[PDB]
């Protein structure tokens, strides 16, 4: 048998059960066994097997965990089964991989890619006589925007970017600059004035009438998340570039998730098979549809386009435009990253809620994630 593991809600359950049936009918020899839960409880299980050393052979894996399971060579390096021919990447661009990539070794296959969006209710910008031109509004366009929105719908402008692991790191991104090295082993922005002018835009909104309710006009979240949204809301919804991308590419093709094979399974090859027929097979992603994020391969893209509706059709859309204009992938957050996220979230709350000035925070702030990180 071939063990296989994921985390997701029942829809993503279900449809999972009908691809791994899918499978074994073409692969009599194969027998799948399954265990699925979600996220919180996930986690809950596969710690204490990842150190045991019998994690499942086919291993549903996050960005934010890659990198602490690939240590002492925990996971096996998936490179070589790309270029044998097990995983097929002919129709794979690279710039789909990198998100799964430490010291240039595939920990970890992507399953799909998010990217990062400002979501608005078209009626409550309709509501207040506003508008977002996407290809170049800038941050101070936004602040306006979310004034506007509350003076004159009553409603919050947003949720707020949170949380600011993730939004802080997009500022930093617009301005050319990156919050971790790619290395993992310190920030790489050096210049306080980003986490300044970003915590005090952040102080702007926050202490204004203008500031999740989405079913506030605006809600930041990746891409995938519309789908939830634009189900649940009655007003039309669309996906929109956040401010100031275009300049220095600031979007990236986020892995909504990714495939790993632990190196304790006796069974890699056919853990590889499974993950190639995941990814590349027209028929299985039939069935998948792009829930699991836009799919990595071009032609399986091209295959379950026609199928998509209206919602899942405005989220490939939109990713397959941001595509164009994107920078490369954060790798796996380093080891150490729950600290500083941690971190970075005390530090934000003691700049909104307490009169932490934004200077005094920001140099403290970069002071210790750096000693977090410098352990590799």
């Amino acid at each position: 048998t071939l063990r296989i593991a994921w985390w997701g809600g029942q829809p993503r359950h279900d449809y999972t059960t009908k691809v791994i049936e899918l499978y074994e009918k073409k692969n009599p020899h194969v027998h799948i066994e399954a265990e699925f839960a979600n996220w919180d409880d996930y986690w809950k299980k596969l710690a204490p097997m990842s150190a045991a050393g019998q994690l499942p052979d086919v291993i549903q894996m996050d960005t934010a965990y890659l990198a602490q399971y690939g240590k002492k060579n925990q996971l096996e390096d998936l490179t070589p089964y790309t270029k044998d021919g097990t995983i097929d990447v002919s129709s794979i661009d690279e710039n789909m991989l990198s998100g799964g990539k430490i010291d240039n070794k595939l920990y970890g296959f992507t399953l799909g890619v998010n990217v990062l969006s400002v979501i608005a209710n078209e009626d409550l910008l309709k509501k207040a006589g506003v508008s977002i031109n996407q290809e170049n509004w800038t941050w101070e366009d936004y602040e306006k925007l979310a004034y506007d929105l509350q003076e004159k719908a009553g409603v919050y402008g947003s949720n707020g970017m949170h949380p600011p692991d993730i939004f802080f790191p997009y500022y930093l991104r617009t301005k050319g600059e990156r919050f971790y090295k790619e290395d993992g082993t310190g920030l790489a922005y050096q210049d306080d004035q980003l986490f300044v002018d970003y915590f005090e835009r952040q102080l702007r909104l926050v202490k204004a009438k203008t500031s999740d309710f989405i079913v506030s006009a605006i809600t930041w979240n990746y891409s995938n998340q519309y789908l939830g949204f634009a189900r649940l809301t009655d007003s039309p919804l669309s996906l929109y570039l956040p401010p100031e991308q275009m300049q220095e590419k600031a979007l990236t093709l986020k892995p909504s998730m990714l495939f790993s094979i632990p190196k304790s399974s006796e069974h890699k090859k056919e853990a590889a098979k499974f993950i190639n027929f995941f990814v590349n097979n027209e028929e299985a992603n039939q069935l998948i549809k792009g829930e699991r994020g836009v799919p990595v391969s071009d032609k399986v893209a091209d295959a379950i386009k026609p199928k998509l509706n209206e919602e899942e059709t405005n989220i490939v859309e939109y990713v397959e435009t941001a595509s164009k204009n994107i920078s490369k992938a954060d790798p796996p957050e380093p080891v150490g990253s729950a600290e500083v996220i941690k971190l970075l979230k005390d530090t934000s709350d003691q700049i909104l809620y307490q009169k932490v000035s934004p200077e005094k925070a920001a140099k403290t702030f970069r002071k210790k994630a750096n000693e977090i990180l410098e352990r590799n």
